[PDB]
């Protein structure tokens, strides 16, 4: 089912050139609420930095141990790139998601995919086609329609569902609550 409790929340993270450091650290704000909030081995997260290359940050098994955000994300080295998006979710669907790391396989299998920038990689992601690919598209780029309709492709379907455009970082707080509301009910 749906809310069958048990999450995966896989973090795929922009840090590309286009972020600035404040608003990097809105992209760090918003995980680490969700984390805070959600605190419990029902929701394992994983974070992923990406720009050109993918760096995880974090995995399941790291969450799993330590339990908070701020360890966590001390891995954090902004590396201001470009924006793999499709090589990092390729990654991310062999990579970090393995039991191995901590995916458990009964697990909602989430990517939540954070970025203000197009996927200049653009190469496949059917890999992914099973994860659901939740995507935030920061209105920097995702400001311009045409833009906007990439995600559409790279997101889980109904991509009405799983794209969000986010016109700036600073909505982060108000989509935040929206997501948890969303996820309260997968909870249960």
């Amino acid at each position: 089912m749906a809310s069958k409790g048990n999450v995966d929340l896989v973090f795929l993270f922009d840090g590309s050139m286009s972020l600035q450091p404040d608003e990097f650290q809105k992209i760090l704000d918003f995980m680490k609420d969700v984390m805070k909030k959600l605190s419990n081995t029902s929701y394992q997260f994983a974070a992923v930095q990406f720009s050109t290359s993918y760096k995880t940050e974090f995995d399941f098994s790291d969450y799993v141990k330590w339990k908070d955000p701020d360890a966590l994300l001390k891995h954090v080295k902004h590396m201001l790139l470009l924006t793999n998006t499709f090589g990092a979710i390729n990654y991310v669907a062999t990579e970090v998601f393995r039991e191995e790391l901590g995916a458990r396989p009964d697990a909602t299998k989430v990517l939540i995919i954070i970025t203000d920038g197009e996927a200049t990689d653009s190469g496949n992601i059917d890999a992914a086609k099973d994860i659901i690919r939740y995507i935030i598209g920061i209105g920097k780029h995702f400001q311009t329609k045409e833009s906007q309709e990439t995600l559409h492709k790279f997101a889980s379907k109904p991509a009405s569902e799983f794209v969000k455009i986010l016109d700036t970082f600073e909505k982060l707080k108000d989509l935040f609550t929206e997501l948890q509301k969303k996820i309260y009910v997968i909870e249960g």
